[PDB]
């Protein structure tokens, strides 16, 4: 039981809290100002919204 994935507020998220949600899905984005986390908000949601069917690119 998943319900909504990216549910998590991606973009009011901290800095150094969601380096672990790039960090780890895959993902490296390095400087996370306070201008980049609406840009990695979904750049990570990509690869955490939920998936949809049974393949990774």
């Amino acid at each position: 039981r998943q319900e909504d994935k990216d549910d998590l507020d991606v973009t009011e998220l901290t800095n150094e809290d969601l380096l672990d949600q790039l960090v780890k899905y895959g993902v490296n984005p390095g400087p996370i100002v306070g201008t980049t986390r609406k840009l990695y908000e979904k750049k990570l949601l990509k690869l955490r919204e939920q998936g949809t069917e049974s393949r990774s690119s």
